[PDB]
């Protein structure tokens, strides 16, 4: 059933997953010296290319590949259109490794055919709380604690094969080469997400959406007018009223984050993320990188009153190409990123996220049911969407956890 995934160090079934009780490696690691120095073999007419994702023309080349060939819905109405600025941001965090950005080009015509990217992440990925209790109940605490310390691993994203090259087994070649480059830096796990089901997730969450411009969403067929609204004389007017938001934020002291806020935002975020079983650890440089505002890309606000930052939220932008509509070309989506609340309830903080995103021209706000995102879904009028975001590890046995135990936002 899986000619590639059955050869890799990942749990193969839910039955196998059910038996895993401690975090730890699937394959005990070899060493860097065991790993082939040369690139994996590839057809003599293709070639490996490492783009420089800080050089505007290489970022452009990868942007076009994704624009035209990255994730689309099944009805081919929308295709992700991650921006050049977003790609530089996402792919070049502190201490990134350029050789983890892996592309394939056609030699003749130098056509870009495929891409995959890895970035460093420091991840807490030790045995989860409910399995540590089960280990205590049986006298197995030290085996359960072995990998408690945060681990320096790879996060994988942006796997893409050109539409003309689909179903030719090029994705396993990209994955094997990326795994070799990561292993040659002495890293032996990765984390990745996908909307598709592969062997075998350690967590799964539904997607949720909050309409900000319902008229546009219905015009482009992202949304429909729900049947309940047909009993009104003006169904669209009532749908707009249902989703209407204030025109300015309600929390006193909300302002954009600035460099001087990095230590306090790091402290409150890390204290909050500690409560989840799987979650990132960020240095001050990584809090700067992932959270300071960047036009068009990431938007972050703090609540500061009386000279103290007590709360913050962030969101990032990913537009989608709208294929074939004579009134709009783009779906402008805001995605809930990290946040922490110490002075106000989460729904009160996140209401200001929706207000700011709507004021800035976003059409919808999206998130998955990770972190404490379930705690504000009803009041803030999120609804579950179709499908599910699955979280995976490469070369890590992990007991299944609920998505409310996941604190890693995947871009
Ligand atoms: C230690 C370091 C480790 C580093 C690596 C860690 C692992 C990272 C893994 C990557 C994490 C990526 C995270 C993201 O970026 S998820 C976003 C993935 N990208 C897209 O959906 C964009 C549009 N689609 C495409 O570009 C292609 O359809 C892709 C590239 C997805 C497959 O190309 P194609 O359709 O031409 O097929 P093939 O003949 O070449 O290959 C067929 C094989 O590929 C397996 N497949 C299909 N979809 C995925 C998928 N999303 N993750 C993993 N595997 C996938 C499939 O089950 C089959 O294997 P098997 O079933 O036969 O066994
Ligand atoms: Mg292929």
């Amino acid at each position: 059933a899986h000619a590639f995934w059955s050869t890799q160090p990942v749990p193969q079934t839910e039955d196998e997953t059910e038996k895993i009780v401690f975090a730890g490696p699937m394959d005990e690691p070899k060493t860097v010296a065991d790993i082939p120095e040369e690139p994996y073999p590839i057809a003599s007419t293709f070639e490996w290319w490492t783009p420089n994702m800080e050089a505007a023309d290489d970022i452009h080349a990868i942007y076009e590949l994704l624009r035209d060939n990255y994730v689309e819905d099944d009805d081919s109405m929308f295709r992700f259109n991650y921006s050049e600025e977003f790609l530089q941001w996402a792919l070049c965090p502190p201490n990134y490794i350029p050789d983890w950005h892996v592309a394939v080009r056609r030699k003749a015509d130098k056509k870009l055919l495929a891409f995959i990217a890895g970035v460093p992440v420091t991840l807490r990925m030790g045995t989860p709380k409910y399995m540590k209790v089960k280990a205590q109940e049986k006298g197995e605490g030290e085996e359960a604690a072995k990998y408690d310390e945060p681990r320096h691993i790879c996060e994988i994203n942006f796997l893409c094969v050109h539409k003309q090259l689909r179903e030719k087994r090029l994705a396993p070649i990209l994955i094997k080469e990326a795994t070799r480059r990561v292993n040659r830096t002495n890293v032996w796990q990765a984390v990745y997400t996908a909307g598709v089901l592969l062997p075998t997730p350690y967590a799964s969450g539904q997607y949720f959406h909050r309409s900000l411009n319902p008229e546009k969403l219905v015009e482009i067929r992202f949304s429909g007018i729900p049947a309940q609204y047909q009993k009104f004389q003006n169904p669209m007017a009532m749908l707009k009223r249902n989703y209407q938001l204030p025109s300015a934020p309600k929390n006193s002291g909300l302002r954009e984050m600035k460099p001087s806020d990095v230590p306090q935002v790091r402290r409150i975020l890390m204290n909050y993320l500690d409560s989840f079983d799987v979650g990132p650890v960020f240095s001050d440089a990584e809090i700067s990188h992932y959270l300071l505002p960047r036009d068009g890309v990431v938007f972050t606000y703090v609540v500061e009153n009386d000279k103290k930052v007590t709360d913050f939220f962030s969101f990032y932008r990913i537009p989608s190409t709208v294929i074939g509509n004579s009134n709009y070309n783009l779906l402008n989506a805001a995605y809930v990123h990290y946040y922490a609340a110490t002075s106000i309830p989460l729904h009160q903080l996140i209401l200001d996220l929706l207000i700011v995103a709507h004021s800035r021209g976003f059409d919808v706000c999206n998130m998955v049911e990770i972190l404490d995102n379930r705690s504000f879904v009803e009041q803030l009028k999120f609804g579950a969407g179709d499908g599910h975001l699955r979280y995976y590890f490469y070369n890590w046995a992990y007991p299944k956890i609920k998505p409310s135990q996941v604190a890693l936002v995947m871009l």
